[PDB]
C-alpha cells in the first residue's frame, strides 16, 4: 500500500507528531512525481 502507507505509518509507531513535518517535505516535491 504505497498509497495507503501514510495512515499505516503512524498506525504502528507514534511519530505522528513529526509526520506532519516529514509529510509536508515528502509531498512538497510532488511536481517531480
Amino acid at each position: 500500500g504505497f498509497f495507503a502507507l501514510i495512515p499505516k505509518i503512524i498506525s504502528s509507531p507514534l511519530f505522528k507528531t513529526l509526520l506532519s513535518a516529514v509529510g509536508s517535505a515528502l509531498s512538497s516535491s510532488g511536481g517531480q512525481e
